[PDB]
């Protein structure tokens, strides 16, 4: 046996695996159970801690992907398949992964903890693009990632009831974070230097742990990539959560609408997991893009108020946070329902298609609100140019769901004590399989942050390898010090503030400082549109 | 004696005067009566035609200015005084003026008819800046200008009442245009080629005659400079007109519509003027107490409604703006503004000024204005805030009403020519930060720089000659352009082309503040309805 691959955590003994990386070996403990399997009677319930075990658990491969809808819009297309499960689906899914240097560090090492995205309906820590080995080998950090329940299994809510209280997927995340505090030192990690980071719903998840006191003592720094807890898609209210839960139950025969909550969830627990998934999308109130059926619910518990309110009302002194977006946040989403869009043509839509897409991309708002959107995103010297319309609907979707929620969070946290750093990621990967008109689409910075270009199996350019190493250094510098800058003759990355609103561009060129995260657009979404909706 | 200065019109004989210009003499007939003096029992009533007279009416000098408030904000300042009355005030003021080439033309000459601005509360045909002598000598037109009642005397309305029906100042204009039809041939003018032109309220007046069938047969082409009938300041509704007339009566000691007007008629004219501004519902700029009322008669609908619903085939119209439509108005009520400093206001002053420049709108509508006119990378920069509030007032009151008029008329059959006037006069007395302010193209259209007595540059004289040529070309043909050699394209709802007018050659550009005017003309109405 190899003593470097054996570790004892509070629950018992573990055996890991040694991983080859271009720069040297790494130890990986993959598929560590951290909760009792949420099966049968435990479906929809908060996670229970894993009961201790005798003997040695083999933590030598990724465990199952949590039950979730699988994308089939472009079968066999790498651009969609890379986000799909690469392990069997199972409700027996609450495992986490730890990567550490080989040999194990001898002084406590800072810990990065990854929370994946996937719209709160999909995702997995086992995906090739979240491989932790390159980060750990390049920056000598400990990396942890966990699986958490998605879809109805993670976020179906009948608020008030003990049988389906909602938000158990976030409680899965919190339980893993408690696992890190109790156990990460056994791998050489420092429980007093834990940086959360995540993308899309993962980033909103990070933000929700910032705004929930019980999670706030489990980490020290945060990174929000292309997502924010105040996104119009990231939370739902109690009533609409109940309506969605109740319509899902109805669509699958429960009860034999509404009634006793206990009886209804009991009937839901008898349905095969895949049956729930097959009806997941049918509970949404209108045709939309960037909307997901089961998301965190604001019920006073995990979130005492809406994320907008807690952000505006919070003292964030002592917090360092790193936030950003990619260059074309909205493009990806348009091919999932906006009329006239396809990955397989230029998607040069008409004015009528643009106006129709406004209602898909900004669903469930008043006609007047839709008109305010058309006013701000129409160029009235070129109201019908197809190219300009394409990029405008992209900007509508990107600004409303990602950029302006990120901007609001960044500016409010900065003005209330937090040290904030902001980026716009502008490199389009040479390997990208989505069409040229989508630009740098949502999610396509991740592979660079994790250093996937260092994988010799893959076909990135040498400059992209240089660039991934640069980004890994920034992220790790932020995790160890709260500050991405290098402890010289390198251009500096200034804090983001509500007034100067400075951020840096991340691409193959050196850091370039710019001002304003779509400030004119985001004044519309963050300052004016809320007033319009209240009157 | 000089026979070229004696003319007989339908009402009797006139003696005019010969005037000098640097290009030669001109014949002028000034102070021709075209209505019975609207005095005593005739105050607030529609004009009656002038009864015939025996003998020779002396038409050698400007007649009295219609009663009106006089600006006292900068006593002795040329920038305000040039707009103040330059003859005594009288309710006996319904005279018009004719300028003709010398000797009088003997074949029909095209006619320009000037309607002065002044917010419908001030103005006069006798102002130095409206002297017709240069246009007539240089471009061989006949030029007519009329006085029309303003303030309460022209536009106080108790809608429904026979005693104060409203719009009588507009009927003053119509009667003058009828006078032109019957009599202008006696001066060499062609009644079949009559071009209306006006500025500010004068342009709104022109547009109202476009939209009222009884006037539409009295002229053939139209020029609207820095004004439009659909301006939020140019019309008032029946109920608010009644409220303002009633509150004026209260403020001057007067109590039934008949009894109320009878008591108003006993008050000295100057007393009415003294309370005029006090009937406005809030502190404001670019708002005026007594303006045309929409009551179904002169205007069967709102000017915005009539514009969208009209077949305008066969109409040529020339409309435009100056570069800084809003600047002048800010010093009459926007917090932090003065002509005597840089007016580098604070964000708090900007926000307060928005409610002054956009009065009587919901808090949400004001917030929408703040969103659109704030640069959110520089939300508190004084210089940008000054320029933005000028843009708010200028866009809301002039540019975007003009843009709507032009786009709708073009899209419904009219040939439209649009300009932006971008030259700041070397003679301008207003501060540099005001730019090219409201009204300061007029002196160039009238050729005032040709006056040797004044201190314009040689290039400015050439420029005035260019502009007189454009305006006169339009009056003769419906098209300002000269035979080809850079050309001035029609304005269309899509291409939205216009030209800049300044010391450089014509430059074609696109869009009359299209981004801002989409807000005021397309979005804000929907917001106000909900
Ligand atoms: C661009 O594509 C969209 C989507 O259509 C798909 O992709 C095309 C490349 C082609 O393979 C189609 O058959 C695919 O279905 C086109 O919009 C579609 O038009 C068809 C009929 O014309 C209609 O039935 C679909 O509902 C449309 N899809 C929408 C509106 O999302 C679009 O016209 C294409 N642009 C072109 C060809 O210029
Ligand atoms: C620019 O001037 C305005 C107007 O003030 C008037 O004109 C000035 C030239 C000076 O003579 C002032 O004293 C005049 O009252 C200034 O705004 C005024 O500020 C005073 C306080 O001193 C206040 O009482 C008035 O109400 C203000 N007037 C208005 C119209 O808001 C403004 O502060 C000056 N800007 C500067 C100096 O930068």
């Amino acid at each position: 046996e190899d003593a470097e691959l054996l570790v004892t955590v509070r629950g018992g003994r573990l055996r890991g695996i040694r991983l080859k990386t271009p720069g040297g070996p790494v130890s990986a403990f993959l598929g560590i159970p951290f909760a009792e399997p949420p099966m049968g009677p435990r479906r929809f319930l908060p996670p229970e801690p894993k009961q201790p075990w005798s003997g040695v658990v083999d933590a030598t491969t990724f465990q199952s992907v949590c039950y979730q809808y699988v994308d089939t819009l472009y079968p066999g297309f790498e651009g969609t398949e890379m986000w799909n499960p690469n392990r069997e689906l199972s409700e027996d899914c609450l495992y986490l992964n730890v990567w550490t240097p080989y040999p194990r560090p001898t002084s406590p090492t800072p810990v990065l903890v990854w929370i994946y995205g996937g719209g709160f309906y999909s995702g997995a820590s086992s995906l090739d693009v979240y491989d932790g080995r390159f980060l750990v080998q390049a920056e000598r950090t400990v990396l942890v990632s966990m699986n958490y329940r998605v879809g109805a299994f993670g976020f179906l809510a009948l608020p008030g009831s003990r049988e389906a209280p909602g938000n158990v997927g976030l409680l899965d995340q919190r339980l893993a974070l408690q696992w890190v505090q109790e156990n990460v030192a056994a791998f050489g990690g420092d429980p007093t230097s834990v940086t959360l980071f995540g993308e899309s719903a993962g980033a909103a998840s990070v933000g929700m742990h910032l705004l929930s006191p019980p999670s706030r003592g489990l980490f020290h720094r945060a990174v929000l990539q292309s997502g924010a807890p105040n996104g119009p898609w990231a939370t739902v209210g109690m009533g609409e959560a109940r309506r969605r839960a109740t319509q899902l139950a109805h669509l699958v025969g429960c009860p034999p609408t509404g009634g006793n909550d206990t009886e209804l969830v009991a009937c839901l627990r008898t349905r095969p997991a895949q049956v729930l998934v097959n009806h997941e999308w049918h509970v949404l109130p209108q045709e939309s893009v960037f909307r997901f059926s089961f998301v965190p619910v604001v019920d006073g518990d995990f979130l005492s108020d809406t994320p907008e309110a807690l952000i505006n009302a919070g003292d964030f002194h002592g917090l360092q946070v790193l936030v950003g977006v990619v260059k074309d946040e909205g493009s990806y989403f348009l091919v999932y329902g906006a009329p006239g869009f396809s990955k397989d043509n230029e998607s040069l839509i008409s004015r009528a298609e643009f106006l129709a897409g406004v209602r898909v991309g900004v669903p469930q708002v008043s006609d007047l609100a839709a008109e305010a959107v058309v006013l701000h995103y129409t160029d009235w010297l070129h109201p019908e140019d197809p190219a300009r319309l394409r990029e405008a609907l992209s900007d509508v979707v990107g600004d409303h769901n990602v950029v302006c929620p990120v901007a609001q969070l960044a500016g409010r946290l900065a003005a209330q004590g937090a040290r904030v750093y902001a980026y716009v990621f502008e490199h389009r990967a040479s390997t990208l399989s989505w069409p040229l008109w989508m630009g740098v689409p949502h999610g396509y910075e991740i592979e660079f942050i994790f250093g996937i270009p260092l994988d010799p199996s893959r076909n990135y350019t040498a400059e992209e390898k240089i660039f991934a190493q640069r980004l890994m250094r920034y992220w790790a510098n932020f995790a160890r010090t709260g500050d991405p800058n290098e402890p010289p003759k390198a251009p500096q990355w200034p804090p983001y503030t509500a007034g100067a609103q400075q951020y840096v561009s991340l691409d193959l060129r050196p850091l370039e400082v710019r001002r304003g995260l779509r400030a004119q657009a985001c004044a519309f979404w963050n300052r004016f549109l809320p007033k319009l909706l209240s009157a």
